[PDB]
């Protein structure tokens, strides 16, 4: 038996879908800043596209030890070209922004239901997104001090390239 | 400048995006064998759609490798049923050859144009993919003898639970 | 189901059958060299008939990789004496020639029916064969060199019988 | 010189033969089971079939040994199907104990000539023997067990698959 | 016997000798950065040149291997000068396409002679081009970058100093 | 600014364009003993062409560390056929003497200027050309003990062929 609710499990199953959507854009940047021959952010990029993957997982074994089940629907095409570095790590940043929003939404609406283990299983995320949008404010913040500066950039491609 | 052909990039652009459906309908499998109960299944599933990852990242690097750049298309929403465990594992041979015959289509083309270094990066997955056949042809010809014992399928079930 | 054609998988057949041959062709080499006491010769002629099994199985894994099965068919006999050391070798180097002949046959033969698999599959032993064929080029070599100066021989005998 | 009689040395040389001709029975039987897909049953035969070299060869060096030589006949071609495991097993059982009653006639042709090396030399073979009957009779009376029970046959299948 | 025809031998001595070349080449390059005072760049150029002889004896042995012979031809003069870093690397990488060029036309021949043992060995260096073009199109891409901007210069310097 | 006088910094280029020549020399007569079946000679003169090789890099680092540069010059078709095994080795004393004399010649001008800094440079190239001048000799030696007996060359072939 399925002790979600069918409401929360779609809620749930939706944000699986928007987690696997989160990687997909992320090595969509990538894609953008391998062209643009920064392989230090497309590495930056392919990490964090792999870290949306271990969150994807993270709902869906919650979603089966509540009994209930996955449902992958298509992935939409993500952009695939920004207009600079600061414009790719800006939609980062409101990307995460707006998984953040998503996840609070099925917070409200799991505690409005009383179904206190989903809450308490989201507390991992509301934690983990603080962290996500900050890791992409403190990238924007060097970015602007650097100021199209390819000596600072050259070395923040460095830097970061060294995600592990 | 690109020194791949434009439909040479096409080509592996678009087997790349295969890569990536091909990950995404194993991990379809997994929700399916994990809604069965079968965890062991499942997980070879998942291991298996791990590896696909991996084979679009190798289109991925040998693009940008010659020149070319990624686009990242929409990936389709896969089957989440099947009827029964063997089902499942003949559609996943099904999908393998399919898979075989897209490269096939490549290397023929690479070959015609004469793009010598894209018809030797394309040795790799032809034997690739006889192994990946292998594999499922031999899960298949066990659960054809099996005859649906349960027995045998739960032996089946942590023996593939077990994959590295 | 067999994913190599009835032809194809003949072809494949055909050399491993002749690939056992290889190797009791040899050690007929080793029965002769082993009675007129060049216990050297003879060690050298029992690893290259361990070595001809291993092309044997070889292809066995492969033909059943691909779905089809083997059958074993009845061994000729072959040469038990030869007129002296350099005309069992050169013996050798004829037969090798000549199953690098029939290895490119069957190259030629799944190129023509666009079996990529076993092209690629075949690539293996068009390389030793290279290497095999180099072997007795060169052992001949230092037999013309030698000429028959027991002194020598006691050397090349010594040598050979090293081999691992 | 030769200080075995003729007599004794072409009853050596047949068996000599005749261990080559058991090697490629059990690699025949390799080929059926293969082909059945009990890749366990198919191992134990490709051991035992260089285990059946392995006696060839003493029988190589034992003739070396007394001054005789060696002559390797053509070898007949195996039977390739059998109607199930157990009568594969069977046939195997009833080849050891031919081979058995073959070392016996020369033991006791040895014996009659005074032979006195020869019969101790086929000590070996004979205590041997004994272990290859009996490992194949424990073999059969597990199959007889097992009665056609598909879930036992795997468990048969995959210990044998472990033989060293 | 040489087994390659003279055709296929005097491309692949014609190409080793063009390896020799390539080596000289990246001296002379070296020996032009390091009259800039770029260690690091002349030190890369250093290491490249024992690459090329790399390439060089390879060809040699496979020469001597399908029973031909190597004629060392004499070393034309390379270029002493360029304008520039860029312009330099631009030169390296004319050269290393035209090199891939050279070694595609020697794999068409022997295709077109069914030389299949040239064919497999040259597969390779078509390999390894697509690692020596990118390389050198990658260091072109950071010079474009950095724009003559010396602060990011000394930063590509001592990091093409550390090739190993 | 350059601390050499230029008669001497061309007197040093001319020295390291011909150690650049003598291994292509010692890799011309390595493409003979290869073409005579020595391997192990061939591979003595492989290993001294690399040595050679070290020698023009001593004179390339000298004339940078005194404000020189190096100028590389077309290098001449040597040789590739002697009468024999002593032939190519008398050869190559005679190569070796010649060398000692023209080190010789730029010591004598180094001294003439009072190029101190240069004389000092030159005397490990003096040392080292007794040196390398003995282990001519001591080979020749080798050779002329062995007095054309197979037997020996063998050994002397095998010996040489350890060269690390
Ligand atoms: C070099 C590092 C490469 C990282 C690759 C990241 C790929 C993420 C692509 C997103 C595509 C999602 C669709 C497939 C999902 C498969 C999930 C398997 C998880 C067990
Ligand atoms: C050193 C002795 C070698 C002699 C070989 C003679 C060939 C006769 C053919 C007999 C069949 C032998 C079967 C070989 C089985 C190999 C199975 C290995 C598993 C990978
Ligand atoms: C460590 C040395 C630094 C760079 C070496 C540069 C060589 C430049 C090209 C030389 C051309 C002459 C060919 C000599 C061949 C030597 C063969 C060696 C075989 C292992
Ligand atoms: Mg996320
Ligand atoms: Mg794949
Ligand atoms: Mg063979
Ligand atoms: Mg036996
Ligand atoms: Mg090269
Ligand atoms: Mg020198």
């Amino acid at each position: 038996m399925m002790v979600i609710s069918e409401k929360v499990r779609k809620a749930l199953n939706d944000q699986l879908n928007r987690e696997i959507y989160s990687s997909y854009l992320y090595l969509s940047m990538a894609t953008y800043f391998d062209a643009e021959g920064f392989k230090g952010f497309a590495h930056w990029m392919k990490k964090q596209a792999q870290e949306e993957l271990t969150h994807a997982m993270k709902f869906y074994e919650y979603i089966y030890e509540r009994g209930g089940r996955v449902e992958l629907e298509a992935i939409e095409k993500p952009p695939s070209n920004w207009n600079g570095i600061k414009d790719a790590f800006e939609a980062a940043l409101k990307h995460e922004e707006f998984v953040t929003q998503s996840i609070y939404n099925i917070l409200e609406l799991a505690s409005e239901e009383k179904d206190h283990a989903t809450v308490s299983f989201l507390k991992w995320f509301v934690d983990e997104q603080v962290e996500e949008e900050d890791q992409v404010r403190e990238i924007l913040d060097l970015l602007e001090k650097a100021n199209g500066q390819m000596s600072v950039i050259f070395q923040l491609d460095r830097y970061l390239g060294q995600r592990e």
